[PDB]
C-alpha cells in the first residue's frame, strides 16, 4: 500500500511507504481517533524476532544485509539469548540504535539533527554514584559553554525488572516547586510532587523561584540517592527584553539545557530504561509552555501589566501581545548569551525540509501534527498546513511509568 | 469501550461512551492515525432510518411508544414502495441541529440548539434557490446581530436530480490570474471565479469582488444570481492605535455561510444545504489574511510597523499577526457586527465539552480543527485531550459539481 499526505499551501503531495513496517499499536482504530490523548520482563520467545528485526535493520542500513557477518550475529545473538535469556548490543549497534530511536520519534520537530547526536556508553556502570559521575559530564559535554551538542547516555538496560537503573527526576535540570499552606505556588509549579520527594529524601530546598532541583538517582534496582549537579555545570540565561528595560525585572531566567531523563528506550526488544537524552531549546517552549502557562509560571498577566495593555476584554488580545514580547525575550536573550536556541519559524522550515528528504530516502517521516506545530502562531508555520502521518516504528522513545509509583523500597 | 479524556491545565477528566454510538469511519487504525488529514438502496436505507428515528423518540422522551412504532412502520412502508422516505418538518429540524451538534471541527458547538431552520423542500428551480437564500441571508445578517440558520433544498433521489450550490460559501471574493504571474483577490477561489467567467459573469476584477451565486436545481445546468448588494454586509479593516492601516484597503464580510457540504439525516442526503454562524476573529486575521496562498498580507503588514524583517528570531510575523487580529476583532465589534475572538469562543466551548459529557455522555471533537490558529496553548482547548469520533446526522464533504456535473 501507498499513502498520500498533501501540503495545502504548497500542494505538495508525498508518499508514505514507511508505515509498512510499523508494529507498535498507535491507539486510534477505525472507529476513533486518539490523535490528541497525551498517553494513549520479557520471554524468550517474544525477544529474539525483536532481536532480529532489529539486526536486519541494522545490517541493511551498512549495506551488510545477508553477510556472513549478519548471519554469524543473528546466530551469536540467538545463542545469548538461549543461555542467558537477554543479549548484549555491540557499541556499534548502541549507536546506530539510539540514533534511530530519536530518528523514529514522531513528536520531535528537531530531527533534522538525528544522525548528530553523541551517544555515551553507560553499559559499564554499577552504582548511583557511578550514574552521578555520567551525567556531570553528559551536561558539561551537551552543554560546551553554550554551544550546545546533542547527546544521550545509556545506562544498563533491564534484566528481571528488579533491578532497573532510573533517573527520577523528569530532565536533568529544572528547577523546584514549593506548595504553600495558602495554596499559592513559588518556583516551578509542575515540578511540586518531585520537589516534595526530594525534600523527603533529605534535599535541604533554598525555597526560591529557581532552584535547580538535586538529582535523584537509582542503580540496579536500589533505592535512589540525592546528589547536586556542581552550580558551574549548569549554564542559565537570565532573560531581557530589547525595547523593554523593565523586562529584566521581573526576574527571570532559564537553564540552556533540555535534557529528558524519565523516557524509555527500546532497541532490538531490549529496555534502557535510564537513557537521559538533550539538544537545544525551541524558544516557544519556555516563552510560551513553561512561562504562560497557566499551570506553570503563569507570567502573562504581570507582563501585560507592565506593558499597560487593555486587559479589561480578552479581545483587545492583551495575552497575545505580551505573548509575543516574552517570546521574542527569550530569543533575544539565548542569542545575546551565546547560548544555541532556534526559534520556531527555523525549526518547523527545517523539519519540512527533514520530512521531504525522509520521504525521499526512507519512504516516509512519522509525525505526530498535534506536538510539531508550535504552541503560538500554529498556522504562519509550514508544519500546520502539512499532512502528517503518525505511526510507531522501533527503535524508539517511550513513557514510563513514575519511579515513585512502581519501586520497592529496600528502606 | 469506556474511555476517559483528561485535560492537563486542570486535571478534570471526563468519560466518553458516547462514541459506543459512532457509525461512520475515522481514516485512522490501530497502525496509523490520520488525524492530521484533511479528507480522510432500498436496502442500505431502512436501517440508517431505523437509527435516526430512535434516538429523536428518545430524545422527545417518547421511546417504544405507539407513535414511535407508527412512524417507523410509516416509513418501512414508504421506503418499500418509494424506495426513499420524507422527513416530518420535526425530524428535519432535529436532524439539522444534531448534525451541528455532532460537527467534530466545530468549536462553536455551545450554540447548537438554536438554529434557525429553512424548509427549502418544496423548491423546483434556480431562481427559487436563489430567493430562498436572499432570504437565509438577510435573516441571519440580521443588520450585524447574526442569528445562526440553515436552509435546506430537496433531498437527493436518483442522483442525477441533485440541488447544489457551487460555491464554497454564499459569500466571498473572485480570484484571477493576472499576465503578471501573480494573483489579484483571493487565490484560494481563482478555480470557481473562472467557472462564473465560462458561465458568463461579468467580472469587475478587482481585489474584493463578492461572487455571483451558481444554483443547481433538479440535477440542471447551474445559473448565475447576482447577490442584492445591499444584503451583503461587509467591514471595512481599521486599527484602534495604527491611522495607517486603513491604507491598506481591506475588507470583510460579516456572514460566513459554508454552502458546499452535504446534510445526511436518517439515511437521506441534503446536498445543497447552506448554513452560517458568524467569525471567530482568527478565522480572518489569521488565515484569511496571512495564509501564504490567501491575501498573504504579513509582509505589507511588518513594513508599515517598521520591523526588523531580517530575521525570523525578532518575531516579526508574529508581532504584525497580533496587530491584524486586533484590527479584524476592532472594526467588527465598532460596526456592530457579531465576531467572537479565539479566547472567549475556545471557553465556550470547553463549557460546552462538559454539558455533553454530563448530559450526553460525550462529545467528538477534533483538536487539529479546535485548537486556533494562533496562541494556541494559551486558550483552554489546547490542553484538553478530546476524542474524535463520526456520528450521525451529520455534515459531510463532498466532491466539488464541476468535477460530476454532466451538462
Ligand atoms: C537538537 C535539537 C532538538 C530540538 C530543537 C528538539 C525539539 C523538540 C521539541 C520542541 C519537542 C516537544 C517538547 C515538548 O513540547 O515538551 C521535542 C520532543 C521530543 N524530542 Fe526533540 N529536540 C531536539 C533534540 C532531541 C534529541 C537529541 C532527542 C533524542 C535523542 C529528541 C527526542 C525527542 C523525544 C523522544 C520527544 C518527545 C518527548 C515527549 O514526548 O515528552 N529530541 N523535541
Ligand atoms: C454560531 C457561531 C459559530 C461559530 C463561532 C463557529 C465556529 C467554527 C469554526 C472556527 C470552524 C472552523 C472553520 C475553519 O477553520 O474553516 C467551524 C467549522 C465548522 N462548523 Fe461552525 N461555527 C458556528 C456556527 C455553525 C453552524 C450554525 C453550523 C451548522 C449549522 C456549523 C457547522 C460547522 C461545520 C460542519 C464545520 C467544519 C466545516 C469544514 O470542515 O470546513 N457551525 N465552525
Ligand atoms: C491534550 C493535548 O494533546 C496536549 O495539551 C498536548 C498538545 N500538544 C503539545 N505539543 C507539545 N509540543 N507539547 C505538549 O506538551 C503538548 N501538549
Ligand atoms: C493539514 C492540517 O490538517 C490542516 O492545515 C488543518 C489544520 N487545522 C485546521 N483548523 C481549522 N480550524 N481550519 C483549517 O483549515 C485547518 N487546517
Ligand atoms: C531532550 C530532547 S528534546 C529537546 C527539546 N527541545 N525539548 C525537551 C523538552 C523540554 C520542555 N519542553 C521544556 O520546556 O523544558
Ligand atoms: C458556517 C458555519 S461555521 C461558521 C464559521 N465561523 N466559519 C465557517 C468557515 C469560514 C472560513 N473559515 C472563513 O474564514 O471564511
Ligand atoms: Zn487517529
Amino acid at each position: 500500500r501507498f499513502l498520500k499526505v498533501k501540503n495545502w499551501e504548497t500542494d505538495v503531495v508525498l508518499t508514505d511507504t514507511l508505515h509498512l513496517k510499523s508494529t507498535l499499536e498507535t491507539g486510534c482504530t477505525e472507529h476513533i481517533c486518539m490523535g490528541s490523548i497525551m498517553l494513549p520482563v520479557r520471554t524468550k520467545d517474544q525477544l529474539f524476532p525483536l532481536a532480529k528485526e532489529f539486526l536486519d535493520q541494522y545490517y541493511s542500513s551498512i549495506k551488510r544485509f545477508g553477510s556472513k557477518a549478519h548471519m554469524d550475529r543473528l546466530e551469536e545473538v540467538n545463542k545469548e539469548i538461549e543461555s542467558t535469556s537477554t543479549y548484549q548490543l555491540k557499541d556499534t549497534e548502541l549507536i546506530y540504535g539510539a540514533k534511530h530511536a530519536w530518528r523514529n520519534a514522531s513528536r520531535c520537530v528537531g530531527r533534522i539533527q538525528w544522525s548528530k547526536l553523541q551517544v555515551f556508553d553507560a553499559r559499564d556502570c554499577t552504582t548511583a554514584h557511578g550514574m552521578f559521575n555520567y551525567i556531570c559530564n553528559h551536561v558539561k559535554y551537551a552543554t560546551n559553554k553554550g554551544n550546545l551538542r546533542s547527546a544521550i547516555t545509556i545506562f544498563p538496560q533491564r534484566t528481571d525488572g528488579k533491578h532497573d537503573f532510573r533517573v527520577w527526576n523528569s530532565q536533568l535540570i529544572r528547577y523546584a516547586g514549593y506548595k504553600q499552606p495558602d495554596g499559592s505556588t513559588l518556583g516551578d509549579p509542575a515540578n511540586v510532587q518531585f520537589t516534595e520527594i526530594c525534600i523527603q529524601q533529605g534535599w535541604k530546598a533554598p525555597r526560591g523561584r529557581f532552584d535547580v532541583l538535586p538529582l535523584l538517582l537509582q542503580a540496579n534496582g536500589n533505592d535512589p540517592e540525592l546528589f547536586q549537579i556542581p552550580p558551574e555545570l549548569v549554564l542559565e540565561v537570565p532573560i531581557r527584553h530589547p525595547k523593554f528595560d523593565w523586562f529584566k525585572d521581573l526576574g527571570l531566567k532559564w537553564y540552556g539545557l533540555p535534557a529528558v531523563s524519565n523516557m524509555l528506550l527500546e532497541i532490538g526488544g531490549l529496555e534502557f530504561s535510564a537513557c537521559p537524552f538533550s539538544g537545544w531549546y525551541m524558544g516557544t517552549e519556555i516563552g510560551v509552555r513553561d512561562y504562560c502557562d497557566n499551570s506553570r509560571y503563569n507570567i502573562l498577566e504581570e507582563v501585560a501589566k507592565k506593558m499597560d495593555l487593555d486587559m479589561r476584554k480578552t479581545s483587545s488580545l492583551w495575552k497575545d501581545q505580551a505573548l509575543v514580547e516574552i517570546n521574542i525575550a527569550v530569543l533575544y536573550s539565548f542569542q545575546s548569551d551565546k547560548v544555541t536556541i532556534v526559534d520556531h519559524h527555523s525549526a518547523t522550515e527545517s523539519f519540512i525540509k527533514h520530512m521531504e528528504n525522509e520521504y525521499r530516502c526512507r519512504g516516509g517521516c512519522p509525525a505526530d501534527w498535534v506536538w510539531i506545530v508550535p504552541p503560538m502562531s500554529g498556522s504562519i508555520t509550514p508544519v500546520f498546513h502539512q499532512e502528517m502521518l503518525n505511526y510507531r516504528l522501533t527503535p524508539s522513545f517511550e513513557y514510563q511509568p513514575d519511579p515513585w509509583n512502581t519501586h520497592v523500597w529496600k528502606g
